[PDB]
């Protein structure tokens, strides 16, 4: 049908924006802490501690199929990369600082987001 067409074309521009947010994101881990996941041969137990891993490669895979039906879901990612790492590790790390430091400055990017999603449409 020419809506299910229009439909697809939204979801097409989203995963254009949200392209934009994902690079703009990952920039400010300039020390590509959380683009891979953690690895399960170096930290074994890691799924003992933390039950849905997260990082940057990930949600790229995701987006390129057009697997992020809106702003929230991609969102839901992006917090599930701060908040596995600010459980793992202790707050004295070089792990937790960097994404104490991703999430303050990734607000910036994503406020103006939620405003370009809802404006857009």
């Amino acid at each position: 049908s020419m809506e299910q067409v229009a439909m697809e074309l939204r979801l097409t521009e989203l995963t254009r924006l949200l392209r934009s947010v994902l690079d703009q994101l990952q920039d400010k881990d300039p020390a590509r802490i959380f683009a891979q996941p953690v690895s399960l041969k170096e930290v074994p137990d890691y799924l003992d501690h933390i039950k849905h891993p997260m990082d940057f490669a990930t949600m790229r895979k995701r987006l390129e199929a057009q697997g992020y039906k809106n702003l929230h879901e991609f969102e839901e990612d992006f917090d599930l990369i701060i908040d596995n790492c600010m459980k793992y590790n202790a707050r004295d790390t070089v792990f937790y600082r960097a994404a104490v430091r991703l999430r303050d400055q990734g607000g910036v990017v994503l406020r103006q987001a939620r405003r370009e999603v809802d404006s857009i449409g």
